[PDB]
């Protein structure tokens, strides 16, 4: 097995919510967020968690920091619930929500502008949980569920109520594991983004390349480039649209022929930066009378 | 320091290259593979090593297996260099490129049919270089550099020359490192790839949406859905050719009009699966009296 | 090698910025300061660093305390990024920015209104680092980056939004090092400063000289004295004006001719001051008749 | 107590006088030298020791090197007095001078084509002194004054006498001391220095900047331009001559304007050069016509 | 680690420069010598350093030894710059470069007419620098620059100024090495050097062969025999210059036709010596009535 | 003595020839490599050789790998004999040729199809042989030489004879050295070889130079520029053809002057390349409207 840790992880913000936006017992819960190691993504442990088939905290304290002022007050609790599917989401009384978070073993009840902490206490056996997103059952991946219950109207320096909602902290993991059993580990996690949208250029003589340097990316990653333009008419002048875009370097091609006898609109291209964080490609048009622009997105995996 | 292995790890194929495809001898490198920890785009080491800053190789042990049968023979020379600026491709005679081959250390003389395993040396120092890509100089975070030269002829059962390429076997790694100092490492490796191409159904009642259900993906992974359609003529009959598609669950909108006044092709879709593999989208169309198809390409990261 | 520390050294101030002067997730970035031990021009460290070849932080851990009151919250975090040419200022997620912060070792969460220290992570083997202004390649002399994100909007004691920047706190480092190689180590870091800037006295005889005596500077430092004049007119009246200034034991002349015929202004003085921080210089007039004030700068190395 | 050494240090040269050169017993002081560790100026202790408060040289034995050939003699004494207000400079008897000098306490008498050692004795007690510039009292803050004596007539190879002065030798110590309780310890002692003077451009269009490159500096480090030129004849020609130089990145402005109506010759600029010692200023002038040149001169803080 | 040594190896000459051809205190520098294991062409570690990758000099000790009598005197310092891209040649002060000198670790002090040692002061840590010739960074390669400052005026016997250069010693290294990780190490340092020239005999019968037998040559080696000849006026009578060379056992052919119609002066003859450094080649002349000389070069790889 | 190794060394191919090129029994010694370590020039111990006096093969097993498929036979035997003078080049009997290579201590007999490996048995004294080219006997200098017998007929699949040759494999040795008394070892083995032969440009101007670029060279070699041309009429037109051509930064003049009156093709040029394997010379032509094209040979020291 290998023991990994202690680091720290980035969960979420959570949001502490007004006196007036609190309506059932169940809308209380401000956070809830599984402590699987494959939970949090983009952080260091996900992207570490996809390539073990078996993990362990053995000790994943969570870590409350705070970003609201000493002149508001509001009382939390916050428990890490071993048992991955009893859910405190169906309980009718506002009341037993809070004598069932304190009850909870390793559970921390804080004012909400003061940095205190919740172990998570580990299962009497030797247990390992799966990694990875969650297949049929999950209480063989998930070893716990993070809530934070709020039990106390949102209060401010004079004794009124603040009628608006208020992000008030973050949380934080401390976490130490053992992993085990190396698998590469499917259904990956790099969820993909469109990074920006930055249009082709006008070029002036038909039939000729050019070359059109874009700058501001990030250095040597590999991204994905689709054509996508807005609200182009297109039959202003005479003319044929043809516009055929290559990388000096990468691979693909776009084609984008607005020819209303045959449409075309398709295409991608696979190119990288370079140590700068540019990349340059040969855009040629067939017919430049037209001044029409055209856009083009650029889709990269963050993480 | 975090030491982890040993595991496997698939850098490449090697091909085998005929007698008449040999001119210079330059030409007789087969492979020129990096040792670094973040040049192996997609294996398990890749993926780790951008989770820590430095490594160290302790056991790097090259290991060849062949795809090829008992019938043809030609020898083969596979070293690791240690000094990553140092390159034999600029030697211009043919028994000094081979015997700068067997001089380093660690070198491996084999037929080419015959499993064998060539070692890193490691550096009498206690050495650490700097994961991720590479920046301005080599030195700081390559460790080796993965070499296999052709020294005969390739023969077949009779004594005659193989006239064509010949795939020949597959380079799989042996590891054991010591990662350090935990950083997240930008500039991410994870090359987003065209998964497939799928086009929209045919609706039949203007105005009305229709749930469009698509198949054989991944489970529980994010995807990015780029629109582009290839040679539809949209005025060989009468209307507006207006789409637009939504996520019942996920992100974004795509537009689709064919308005050759104002025309906008553009809009990305993210959109997770469920654990069976599928995801459904809303497709409404305004004047659904139009026939013509339009696809819509699935993005995603693959590692 | 030579072990020093453990000291303080002053590195910055850090200026909190307000909501809306945050655009891109690049702008988060509070400071970006470099931990090499020639990075802080005027402290110490810097001061003794040109004096040896090579350093090692042992321990530099930064320490932040904060000129802030306890009615205003800002959630900050700090780390130190071991490899000075990974950079987190272009990434394009404001999210990634600050799961790549906490996922650092050593980084440490807080409040902007609460002193936290943050250590620096030494590197697994025993490697030293270059002193001096930074050559061709940064990892061969820095080895760590400081870095403070803002992760928080800044609140105020209501729950509503800051407007204006707000300068907040101070860095302070806690080092311990140890040179090696003494070298007097060339292109030094001392830059000169205009001290302040003091006329001329108007004599009242046409070539007899008189002692100027100039106070409030500091005891027993070597100064330098340029010539430079302010918006004068000297054809009001009639006469040259020719002034020639001496130290009474220092070394230089100043010249200032203002004939329209062979115009002069040049020259140096070089001087220092007494134990009371005064020295005097001896101004003659061949015509003492023009009015004209003339001033000079005190130019001094202050570091 | 930080202990520091041993390394070496230039103290100065030494001029061995001639026999007609030397009238009274005062006049065969050839050197007088502080051996405090603020009293060398620009060596690597001066520049150390401003940044500690006391200091003890544990050992400090000065090392006289020659330069003179074996065809010359003379015979010098060398001692280090201890108590620094002792003051063999007032002692009318030239016998007296040299029994005064070998009395002392590690004295060494050597011919002056000989490399022989004085080391400084240590006072019984711990006791430490001030380190940095000389306030009222000199016993608080010199533990020794080095001196040279000339004994002997120079004589030449064939018994005559050398009727001219001749730099013989230089003065190396070898120092180990103990400093304590650092402070930065103001009135610094980096001495500025006029570092050369060079011209402007002469440009041809008025009214638009020129980029003007000067080479040959120091790399990395910053500088201070200050105004000065030499005889120049600026009612030639018609037209007033305006000169306003800035740098395209550093700070200040200078501004020449010899309108003899309002004249301002004034102004500074701060800007360091790039890794290659060059630095790039914008020159505009409003009249161009005019060519009258202007220097300015390069101030620079040297140690 | 395969530790060599101790061994002495011949750097250079040292040319002591007289009074007048000191002009800046950069000309003050005698030899500015990389003390890589790479840069001493023809020695025995250059050539022993391209068969490993990495070096680190445990004692390498630079030891001078002069050849000027004890008549004239000069002073030098000498240092070994353990930080390869530290400059001291853009110093502007001719006191700053001698401080520089002698306050480095190592350094010492001599007269110019006596043996002196000046120790490589070794870094704290284990670190091993690349051989071979320099790529990209020199820190990577060489561990220090070997400097000789002149800081006193070329003196003679009678106080005079010697007013011409003078060749006055040689510095020796005393070398003791850890090598490692055995390379071949391509781009190698053996400079090739025409020998020697020498012409072809003049035969007198007209196709028939002779034998040339050349004198003087090193016993067996290999030599590379180009033609080149000098100021020949083949027009001078009638008949067509033809002359073909072979070696009787080695490789290649000489063809030389002075046809102005079709010229050809090409080919090259490799052949080794034997064991008395002769070799002999068969020389042939289609047309023997002329007698115009021809010569060949004698190429050779020396070291 | 400094004991090196292991590592390998690649000595020869072997060329197993057919059942009909076999006549006397003295034809049937495939290779006969001596096992100095001064004769196997290019290689890592020949180069290493030449810097001590002494050697001792502690263990020099070669290893033969082949490289021929399993469908041909054929048997071979493999020794060592430690008696340089005795030769069974002059065995006139086929079967008593291999009873003297199997009765040899050490021999092993193998299939060529199969990886076997002969050991080197040292002699039962500690005797030195010397390094070197062998002078005047071979038992002082050589303490083997390696012979491999072909003791059947190639044979193939099916039971027939090939009749044709065919290279089978490659000798790797094993070594370890005892080397002793370091000598620098004149008549050096670094034969010299033509690299490529490349031409002159063709300039247009008649008296202005021009810069010519060659690419495709080793980084930061010295080579050696001889001129040489082929078949040129220089008597086609008008005009006298002299060419001269300079290094821009090397050393030597190459004067080309195809006067009929007075004939030089002459001259040398020694310059070395840039980090990127390229440089350039300097040509000027007095008389450009020649058009006849010269080239030049590059001459390289490759070992």
């Amino acid at each position: 097995i290998s023991r990994l840790g202690p680091d720290s992880d980035f969960l979420t913000s959570v949001v502490a919510k007004a006196s007036t936006s609190i309506v059932t017992p169940a809308d209380r819960i401000l956070v809830k967020q599984p402590l699987s190691a494959s939970s949090f993504p983009g952080t260091r442990i996900t992207g570490l968690s996809s390539y073990w088939e078996r993990y362990k905290w053995l000790s994943a304290v969570a870590r409350y920091v705070p970003a609201v002022p000493n002149t508001v007050a509001c009382q939390f609790v916050m428990y890490i619930d071993t048992d991955p599917l009893d859910d405190p989401s169906n309980i009718s009384d506002d009341n037993q929500i809070v004598r069932q978070a304190v009850s909870q073993a390793g559970s921390n009840q804080f004012n909400f502008n003061t940095s205190k902490t919740v172990p998570l206490i580990v299962r009497a056996d030797n247990q390992y949980y799966y990694t990875g997103v969650d297949k049929q059952n999950l209480r063989f991946s998930l070893q716990g569920i993070l809530y934070i219950i709020q039990v106390t109207d949102l209060i401010n320096f004079n004794g009124e109520l603040i009628t608006q909602d208020l992000t008030c902290g973050s949380l934080f993991l401390d976490w130490l594991v053992n992993f085990s059993i190396p698998q590469i580990n499917p259904t990956s996690l790099t969820d993909v983004r469109v990074d920006k949208a930055v249009n082709f250029i006008k070029p002036e003589v038909s039939g000729v390349a050019e070359i059109q340097t874009v700058t501001g990316l990030s250095p040597s990653t590999s991204y994905l480039l689709t054509p996508a333009f807005l609200e182009q008419n297109f039959q202003s002048e005479a003319g044929i649209y043809i516009l055929s875009a290559t990388p000096v370097e990468g691979e693909g091609t776009i084609s984008i022929n607005m020819d209303p006898t045959v449409t075309t609109v398709s295409g991608f291209i696979k190119v990288k930066t370079d140590t700068f964080g540019t990349f340059d490609l040969s855009v040629v048009l067939t017919t430049a009378s037209k001044k029409q622009t055209t856009g083009f997105n650029i889709i990269a995996a963050t993480s």
